[PDB]
């Protein structure tokens, strides 16, 4: 098994170039957290017209007809249990996505949370530490395609 995958996740860098977040190709759009102020490290995508959505901390542009195939697929069905992401397992329980305390932070915004079949279940924006864990502030859509934004008490944007 070699992890040969398309180009879907892109870096968003700051003025000096630090990676402060992530942008993703999904369901025909390039999307990144609105609070993430930087540029998308991509010669084509950094030149697109991004539409803003303050209510959900989302910014998005339409994917170039070409790239539209190199993208993630969303899913609105998330039974409880364990999910995958860049740093490991993500536990979904009580309608909340949690990761161990001291794992998430700056740079992790824009990152997706996947299921085993490789579908996106959510997009990380920030987290609120609660005891031994951290409750994530994510964006998720429902079965009727409606965007929903869950933000725990005292969530710090990553």
């Amino acid at each position: 098994a070699l992890k040969l995958e398309a180009d879907r996740l892109f870096d968003v860098k700051n003025e000096d170039g630090d990676v402060i977040g992530h942008a993703l190709a999904m369901e025909g759009k390039v999307m990144k957290p609105l609070h993430v102020k930087g540029t998308i490290d991509h010669p084509v995508l950094s030149k697109l017209k991004f539409t803003k959505s303050s209510a959900y901390d989302m910014e998005f542009a339409q994917l170039p007809v070409n790239m539209r195939s190199e993208a993630f697929t969303y899913t609105s069905e998330h039974p409880e249990g364990f999910y995958n992401w860049h740093h490991g397992a993500v536990q979904y329980s009580g309608g909340r996505f949690t990761i161990p305390r001291g794992v998430g932070g700056r740079g992790d915004s824009g990152r997706p949370i996947m299921d085993n079949s490789g579908r996106v279940v959510a997009i990380v924006l920030g987290g609120a530490d609660e005891g031994t864990r951290t409750a994530l502030s994510v964006v998720t859509w429902n079965s009727k395609g409606k965007t929903i934004k869950t933000t725990p008490e005292g969530t710090e944007e990553w």
